[PDB]
């Protein structure tokens, strides 16, 4: 049934043959059982046990019973008659017997017979799938026929590891045929020699004298001329066998079938990456090819894993669709449209098609191509290359050479940076994540970085020793520079000194400990976060009035014990973020700029907070959360520009009523803390909501309930 | 079972007369195993080995025994009957079982069984496919359409694979021929030796010593039946014989190897069936032998005229309203815009939109403008790239009072369309491609005199001379664009016959001589002369002439000097110069007050003259790349410098009167090499980057409230 794909022709001549061969048993076999009778005849003179064969003519009396002649005929039968005569149609149908078996074999080996059928099953199921004609040919799929198609892909990806590591259905069909070959060999002999001993007239010397009178008798085998065309006729059959066989067994042997060349398939279709199939797949593969080629033809296109890239492309344009990735659109921080793409296969033409993509994250997409399609996003300005090399040709790269202008390489290796990001014009942001010291490539691989005119965004989170001097000639046009060591110094030697365009050096755990001499060396500089530089002593500070641009120094996350007054000379500060240090009070002179606005003390040893507080009438969020403050003083209240008041997780004794003075607060973190009640005159400042006022629920609960009305209102409406 | 459709009613014929010859073998087995025997009676007066054949009656006693008389019959049977009356039925089974043989090869051999089983699987898909239906009628859903094209493919691999050789059709001309030639076989020698076939039988078989007779008659009681038999199975063998015959007739009276197409190619609507051959025209003329509806319906997938039909229907579904809304985009106009580009047809779809207004229709082939396109509403702009387009009559009544403008490009005589004649109210005729053909030297355009409201005509074609129909034709023009991409125009002033046009443009023709025929008419208010090359304009006095001229645009020129007298045009408002050799331009050029837009760019100009000081309508200028170092006090009293063009220049001194200008639109000065950028770019919201590109390199050492104002221009 199933089978008839893997019996070539020979194999159907074999099979009719025998089956010709099985009806010549049948046939010689019921004749044998009915009719094969031996009429004998005495003779009645006789010379030394030999007949001598020596008016009208009269039948010769022999005097004999009808029974008499009975036992002559089964005497003379049973020993005069040659076995071959006697024995030719079970000769035959052993024969034919033994043929099918071998024939048959290894359609019923339970190991061979398992392998027949999954190969016959994924090669016809192959054969019906309509990949393989959209393949050969060579949008949209249905969605079972996909699965199918990749069902079937890996069905044949793990039969290829099943068989193709044992030959056992070669061996046995080498066995097979020359057993075959041999049994046709002994039955061509053997039944060629004893052909002739198949004589109608055979003398019978059988001595029964004592109970019938006689020693010789002429018998007579009636079925001898029959059963001769029959042997004739059988060793026809068993000659064609045998040519058909040694043709099976030349087959086998001019052709090394342990091996199969798909290198006519490759070369007329585009795939030509369908690999050489060895052992018992390549012996299958070529009894279909002796069946039909085209079949295997059709096969060889789930082989090739060029194949495979096309169809998971085609799967992966299906799986994800437009509408679902509408939905998949989020927003960053910059408040800009953007898709995560995390494992994916590649970038699906689905998230192309959109078109107001303002960020495309390629994270960790397994060496994707970027198709000229990236034109669609026009919008497209942000691209975050996250451990994903962009391999890019030349119509996307003039697309992002004249659109793209941020970019955020974050790569673990100088492979993965890739070569063209050197080639855009219009970028300005450039990120890098990943160590950068390498042999006979530091700082060498960017210094394409001179090619880059717009670049004004460097951050470097690349764990280097020492600035790269690449970067200190696109200084001249760089307005930010970020580094990030993780806690590596890095060699200053105030190299930083030709950036003097820098506006914004933001030294990320670089764990200086000390500020060099080009921080305030340079005129540029706006803001300045030395954020965990480690910097036991603020000594520099001095000298930064001179930087009339310098409005944001954030001497956060270090051992600054105590602050000296030297930083009243520092007027122009504004967002002055001192928090996580171990400052163990702010002195009256630090509140000597009044230009302050933004002021962050959070977790921080504070003895109390002093009275010049009220100097600071542009002070907007104060945050104390998690110092040491024991009470609160009127002059924090006599400001009213406050905003955001962090003072959770504190040791206020109680909040003064005061705070309904301030109107600008929108939240105040009152959570904690030591705070015996709130004053209702929470409820007289205007934009505080229950969302800005996060406290305990009881004490929320302490106030009266038509003002917490009042509150509940002005939040929900 | 599924063969039924391949076996016609020669081969059903020959099927049941070898059923029928089965039958009589196996009748006529049996009983000569069974009941076949030889009655043989000794001839007790035998004369020279011959029966002499010569008081109640008594029977003859022979004195043999019962097992005698079975020697006897045994040993007659064996040696003295025919070999025929022996083995009639054994050799008649054998011939059944060669025929059978010979019938069944064909579906027996590996590669014409595969070979048959994939046409009569093809075809059969073929004939439970829809499609066909509707290719005989003449909707479709998406599952039916992927269908029809999958079964397209399918039928074209078919026919690559098959139709490469004629395997099939020589193994049942094999066949064929085989059997004729046993049946001739068997004829002549079953008709010999049935004669043979006898009742009484003289046998001589010499067993005196064993019998004690020499010569007996015998019986053969099954003989007369063999007989019967016999002549039966020749009667059969006859009928299978001339059925057969006719098979090879039928196999040689026509070349089974050529399939006509012509009676389904000529009944049916499509007329491109290609005509098969080999083994696919073998199998064809079988199937039609059996039914002619098969290959009937099998012909509409082989033309490519059904394929093209499927397709257009495929696109209409596949182009959903929803795909091409997100296609539409806006043009310059703020008018809806369609680019469709690189489509095999033109979707129903895409006039099933009404919002369009700008049909861009962009190297599309076997176009047939359907008339839903009267249902688009808002379609004033057609854009034919490349196009053999082909309208209908109602489409042609609907765009010849919706149709506004109309862009043409072509190849030659190849895509120019007949249908843009008959529509003879659109204002603008835009053409493209080269009309100046070999042997139609403007004959094309000659059927152009019937259009009396084309007003806007733009000829872009590498024209040699102006066509005498253009002259004709024009009298109720209005706008005319002359662009010869790099061809000297022979005008030859046939232009004072047409005094109606009011816009006329003359782009690269590398003439250096402007005509005398404009200065006859008296309505031209925008002249564009770009990339003339003039050295010296002694026609600006000539010009004076005419007196409608509003705006000249001379820019990309090779002009050395430009001649006084053009000082003259106070209703001059638009001198675009710009990528010049200017060496040194004198004042009275300057007497013009009223010019806005100006362009001086990459020039070697060293001063730039005094009297542009007299110029007070600015919005323009441009000192790009040249030797100016230093902005004039003469420029300062003008007041309306909007835009210039200073970048990648050697200006040094910047002073506050240009600096004070506020309503600077867009200034070039990247690239510029001046010494420091003043605090002025700090507050005012009005002069900021996205206006004035100041340069970048002292940008930086500009105070951060100026990079205030400039990054918002680059936010407001
Ligand atoms: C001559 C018989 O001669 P004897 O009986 O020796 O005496 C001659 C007869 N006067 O035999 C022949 O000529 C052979 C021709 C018969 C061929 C028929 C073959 C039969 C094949 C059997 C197929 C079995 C399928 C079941």
């Amino acid at each position: 049934p199933a089978y008839r794909i893997l019996k070539p022709w020979w194999d159907v001549f074999t099979d009719y043959i025998s089956i010709v061969m099985l009806m010549i048993a049948v046939f010689g076999g019921t004749l044998q059982v009915d009719q094969d009778k031996m009429i004998c005849l005495p003779c009645k003179w006789v010379t030394k046990d030999s007949c001598n064969d020596s008016t009208g003519p009269t039948g010769i009396k022999y005097d004999l019973d009808r029974h008499q002649y009975n036992y002559v005929d089964a005497v003379c039968y049973e020993n005069r008659l040659h076995w071959f005569a006697k024995y030719f149609p079970y000769l035959v149908l052993l024969h034919t017997l033994i043929f099918l078996a071998c024939s048959n074999f290894w359609f019923k080996f339970p190991r061979t017979s398992s392998k027949l059928e999954h190969f016959v099953s994924i090669l016809l199921k192959c054969f019906d799938s309509p990949w393989t004609t959209r393949a050969l040919s060579e949008g949209v799929l249905d969605k079972k026929e996909g699965e199918q198609a990749k069902a079937l892909f890996e069905k044949v990806k793990k039969f290829r590891t099943h068989v193709e590591e044992g030959d056992i259905v070669y061996r046995l069909y080498m066995r097979q045929t020359i057993i075959k070959v041999i049994k046709f060999a002994l039955i061509i002999c053997y039944t060629v020699y004893y052909v002739h001993n198949i004589k109608f007239d055979v003398d019978c010397t059988v001595d029964i004298e004592s109970l019938t009178g006689y020693r010789t008798y002429r018998c007579a085998h009636p079925l001898a001329t029959l059963f001769k065309i029959l042997a004739s006729f059988y060793i026809s059959l068993v000659i064609f066998y045998g040519l058909i066989c040694m043709y099976t067994l030349w087959w086998m042997l001019r052709r090394s079938l342990k091996k199969y060349s798909f290198e006519s398939i490759r070369e007329e279709s585009s795939y030509s990456d369908i690999p050489d199939v060895k052992n018992d797949f390549a012996f299958m593969l070529h009894l279909i090819d002796q069946y039909d080629p085209l079949y295997s033809k059709r096969f060889a296109v789930f082989l090739s894993e060029v194949s495979e890239n096309k169809l998971r492309q085609l799967n992966l344009n299906n799986e994800w669709t437009l509408d679902k990735l509408r939905q998949r659109l989020t927003k960053n921080a910059q408040d800009k449209l953007e898709l995560h793409l995390f494992m994916l296969s590649g970038i699906p033409d689905t998230v192309f098609d959109l078109v107001e993509l303002e960020v495309l994250k390629l994270e960790l997409i397994p060496d994707v191509t970027i198709p000229p399609s990236i034109a669609q996003l026009t919008g497209l300005k942000e691209l975050w290359l996250y451990h994903t090399a962009a391999k890019i040709e030349a119509p996307a790269l003039a697309f992002l050479r004249e659109n793209l202008r941020a970019l955020h390489i974050k790569f673990t290796d100088i492979k993965e940076i890739p070569l063209w990001i050197y080639s855009l014009k219009t970028l300005e942001e450039l990120h890098l994540t990943g160590n950068l010291s390498a042999e006979n490539n530091r700082y060498i691989v960017i210094d394409g970085l001179r090619e880059l005119k717009r670049l004004k965004v460097l951050r470097l989170k690349s764990n280097l020793s020492k600035l790269p001097q690449v970067v200190t000639d696109v200084g001249v046009h760089l307005q930010k520079l970020s580094i990030n060591n993780e806690g590596t110094k890095l060699i200053v030697l105030n190299s930083l000194k030709k950036m003097v365009n820098l506006t914004e050096l933001e030294l990320i755990r670089c764990d200086l400990e000390r500020i060099p001499h080009s921080i305030f060396s340079l005129h540029n500089l706006q803001e300045i976060d030395l954020k965990d530089n480690n910097l036991k002593t603020i000594e520099e500070i001095i000298s930064f009035q001179h930087l009339h641009r310098l409005t944001c120094l954030k001497l956060w996350y270090n051992h600054i014990a105590y602050i000296p007054i030297q930083i009243g000379n520092l007027t122009n500060l504004e967002r002055l973020y001192l928090n996580r240090n171990k400052i163990e009070k702010i002195p009256t002179q630090l509140f000597y700029c009044r230009k302050l606005r933004y002021l962050d003390l959070s977790h921080n040893n504070l003895t109390f907070l002093p009275a010049d507080i009220g100097l600071l009438q542009n002070l907007q969020n104060l945050a104390v959360t998690a110092n040491r403050i024991e009470a609160l003083p009127p002059e924090l209240f006599q400001c009213r520009k406050l905003r955001a008041l962090h003072l959770g997780n504190n040791v206020l004794q109680s909040l003064p009523s005061r705070v309904g003075e301030l109107t600008n607060l929108t939240q105040i973190e009152l959570r904690g803390n030591r705070l015996e009640c709130l004053p209702v005159e929470l409820g007289e400042c205007p934009l505080l909501k229950r969302s800005g006022l996060v406290v305990e629920e009881d004490l929320f609960s302490t106030l009266p309930p038509e003002v917490k009305e009042r509150l509940w209102r002005a939040d929900k409406e």
